[PDB]
């Protein structure tokens, strides 16, 4: 109860589609970032209990993580690529809001975002 419920990874009343762009976001973007040596702190929701970050969910009100994103991609949750991109950007942004430059966790996010940006540069033209 110090942690909130995690973000949903399915929602039967949400509209969704499959696109070449969403497939690329799973195949290339998520899987590449997932395997990165700095991936591990972002592979699941921030556990404020285990990590003794009792202020986290007082500061971060739209939590996101790659475990959630991966599940959303696997579960065909998204209407378009933009929705998924927004979730990665929320993940990064949260990290940069809560922490400060030079913190380890920030170096990790930055390195992951740098790669994310590289991969999003080659996002295929839709259809
Ligand atoms: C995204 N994270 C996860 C994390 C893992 C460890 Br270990 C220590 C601090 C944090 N804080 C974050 O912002």
């Amino acid at each position: 109860s110090m942690n909130p419920p995690p973000p949903e990874t399915s929602n039967p009343n949400k509209p969704k589609r499959q696109t070449n762009q969403l497939q690329y976001l799973l195949r290339v973007v998520l899987k590449t970032l997932w395997k990165h040596q700095f991936a591990w702190p972002f592979q699941q929701p921030v556990d404020a209990v285990k990590l003794n970050l009792p202020d986290y969910y007082k500061i971060i009100k739209t939590p996101m993580d790659m475990g959630t994103i991966k599940k959303r991609l696997e579960n065909n949750y998204y209407w378009n690529a933009q929705e998924c991109i927004q979730d990665f950007n929320t993940m990064f942004t949260n990290c940069y809001i809560y922490n400060k430059p030079g913190d380890d966790i920030v170096l990790m996010a930055e390195a992951l975002e740098k790669l994310f940006l590289q991969k999003i540069n080659e996002l295929p033209t839709e259809e």
